[PDB]
């Protein structure tokens, strides 16, 4: 198929993320290649290389078509594509489970693979719910979170999504009613933790778990908070016998300046979700990890087993490429690499503070955010970043990036400058 | 890692489908290779070749390591592993969307890609809910199904699974309260459809949709029903304005002797789910298709969009291999092939009707079932099937098979023979 034919089939037959059929404001751009930090896209009918400032929705940490990850995939392909995980095990699942157990915060000893972040969240909740049924406390079934969060699109995951971010108004009467604390602030305020605890305390007899994105809230608005809030949640959850779940689907694998964002605070959740960057952007795969205590309680309970099992659980191809992606990350000085990226993002985005439409500029590891005072019009900003050789996708009032780790100082410069310019055109 | 090392790691760190940690009665077998219809498994230190009678949980329709599917994957690997589907489109997605629209029941014109069956089911339910919100009937929010069904493990998916099979209590005050018709009989009885209509009639104003597995109920108990009920379901849904959803995640791509099980009845659902065999069992991928009318109403609704967007939506690698998998199926005389497999399963399984422990023997397309009078002990069944060079995995009281389509007559006969012998051992 040609790019013109792709557009036509696409417009008649393809849904896209949170999109329409036949009523699309803009119109998707055809991608034809991706290599390293660059995509090849079709503009005015011509191929152009542009920087993947978004890491293809936070996935491409090592860049596209990284030779070590292509080979990991090809090697596995020639030997064993997939076998069912029911009754069978295999080397890629074992290898990856060992890495994950070793590199995640202390005490996360068991791994349940699934096919996506949303599913890993539902698995996490199911772990929490079965845990308490195992302990003889079935009333502990509600979830608690703070506002501003995002956890995925499946119905249970939607229930702990920010009520505005996740559009709860469209869903009156259909979602579980969960317990929401106020928005977690940027700077550390012990009074917020105290208020969080008081709210939790009166619900504890009915809460299975607190579920949060640690340090960085992504799709709910790219807000950062002081790691010390996570230390306080760990302490609150411990004292009131409520499980603590960290969703590190966006934050995991170095993105925020630490291996896992949990690490900034030096704290272990009881249950953890990872995804997005796990396969270095090659294939869909996710994992939920839980402590030995959670694992044994579930296993010694009435049901005798965790009641879940995706068809493609522990797929050998995804697992093989993830092992390579993780080892590649661990085999380099990733901490310096992120520090440099962060400096690059700070330096390049500094001039945007002055802009008339800009309310905030903030950076956390390989994450750079320009917050505006109004919705960023994509029909303006998209062609504007393409013109400068950058793939950028603003969302709501934010002009932001999660650049691949392999980006050079010159590439970051190029990214930040495109971002600064999108912010300027918003003010005019 | 060695086989022994894998077991050691697996027993300590890996969850399996519907399994425990530390309380596993049987212990998983190590798989080291898969080619065509054969797995290489490690039995007592030694490698053996066994027929994949289960098709790796109903996925490997073309066998493993098929050269056309291998190629399609490596070809796409060197070009473009993945890009975000937000704002972008690509050839693998448009080719596959085009195919899916062309070969599925008529009127199914739009395609939403996602990573797994359970997710595609939650997407289907979301389309139904938003459709009726588009029409000003937000009261239409419940789902109706008949008993014995299975739809996945995520929380909405769970709510329409059989209330005994899915252990709905266990899940007391957590699942949405859905409407359940009695188990659909094998043989056609018009009294059943009349009772279904009468039950639907009294919930019509609160029903978004009817959701069923057409013709074959999979994980709920390998039950077959007369395609004519689907015709009745279509008629009832039309007259009462309740959307019809077919979960074809197990049944699709020729498995029941028709391309899609809906074809046995000539019926078009409003919304359809596929997965499992979609990629020929290489990678995880599912799809939810809906009619133009459904797409336009959601798009014209208050929301202006379908509020869903998985990270790895429409992953190029996964789509490219699906394209090649669908093309490979459509390019051969698949109907004759499936008729041949069915005839071979029928002939090979006949002798089991006489066995003292067998209550039924049924076949439908490339699905063969020995229904036993007691639950089947895997600790006896699994080694027995291995001894005969077959990978069989019984479920509850079923010794069943869904072999790859590339299985020769002799391989089918080896499969059925191992099934008979397992059924014989159950009777003692
Ligand atoms: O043995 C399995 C049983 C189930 C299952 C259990 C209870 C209810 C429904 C199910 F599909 N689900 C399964 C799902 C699997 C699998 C095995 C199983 O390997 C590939 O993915
Ligand atoms: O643009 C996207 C927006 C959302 C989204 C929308 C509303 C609320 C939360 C979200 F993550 N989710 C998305 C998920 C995507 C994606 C794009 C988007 O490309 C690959 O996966
Ligand atoms: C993206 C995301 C999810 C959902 O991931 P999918 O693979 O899109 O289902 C869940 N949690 C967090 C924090 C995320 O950023
Ligand atoms: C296997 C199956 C599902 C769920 O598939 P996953 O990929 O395991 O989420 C849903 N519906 C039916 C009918 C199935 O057979």
């Amino acid at each position: 198929l040609t790019p013109e034919q792709i557009i036509a089939v696409d417009g008649a037959h393809l849904w896209h993320p949170y999109s329409s059929i036949g009523r699309e404001a803009v119109s998707p751009v055809v991608a034809v290649a991706a290599h390293g930090a660059w995509l090849t896209l079709i503009r005015d009918g011509q191929p152009i290389e542009v920087l993947d400032a978004m890491s293809s929705w936070w996935t491409a940490i090592h860049g596209h078509g990284h030779p070590a990850l292509d080979q990991a995939l090809t090697t596995q392909l020639r030997v064993m594509n997939h076998v069912m995980f029911g009754g069978l095990t295999h080397e890629p699942a074992a290898r990856l489970a060992k890495l994950l157990v070793d590199i995640t915060p202390a005490g996360l000893d068991t791994v349940f693979f699934s096919d996506s972040g949303s599913v890993s969240v539902e698995v996490a909740a199911k772990m929490a719910l079965q845990y308490w049924r195992g302990r003889g406390l079935p009333g502990k079934r509600r979830l608690m979170t703070w506002r501003g969060g995002y956890h995925g699109d499946t119905f249970l995951a939607m229930s702990i999504c920010d009520p505005h971010g996740g559009m709860h108004s469209l869903w009156t009467d259909v979602l579980a009613a969960q317990v929401f604390a106020p928005q977690v602030p940027r700077d550390y305020d012990p009074a917020y933790s105290a208020a969080f605890e008081a709210q939790l305390a009166q619900h504890a007899g009915e809460l299975a778990a607190v579920v949060v994105e640690p340090v960085v809230q992504g799709a709910g608005g790219m807000r950062f908070h002081d790691p010390r809030y996570l230390h306080d949640l760990r302490d609150i959850c411990r004292r009131y016998e409520v499980l603590l779940i960290f969703d590190e689907i966006a934050t995991g694998f170095g993105r925020t300046g630490a291996l896992f964002a949990a690490d900034h605070a030096g704290v272990s959740p009881d249950i953890m979700c990872v995804g997005k960057a796990l396969t270095g952007g090659y294939l869909s795969l996710a994992a939920t990890l839980c402590t030995a205590d959670v694992a044994h309680t579930i296993s010694a309970g009435a049901a005798g087993a965790l009641m879940h099992g995706p068809t493609f659980m522990a797929n050998p191809l995804a697992c093989a490429v993830s092992v390579a992606s993780v080892e590649l990350l661990l085999g380099q000085d990733w901490r310096t690499r992120i520090t440099e990226l962060a400096a690059g993002l700070t330096a390049g985005l500094d001039t945007a503070r002055a802009l008339p439409a800009v309310t905030d500029v903030r950076v956390c590891g390989a994450i750079g955010v320009i917050e505006c005072d109004r919705p960023v019009d994509l029909a303006v900003a998209t062609p504007a970043a393409l013109d400068r050789g950058v793939w950028l996708r603003p969302f709501r009032n934010l002009v932001y990036a999660m650049p691949p780790y392999i980006c050079t100082p010159a590439e970051i410069t190029q990214i930040t400058s495109a971002m600064v310019e999108v912010a300027r055109l918003v003010g005019s």
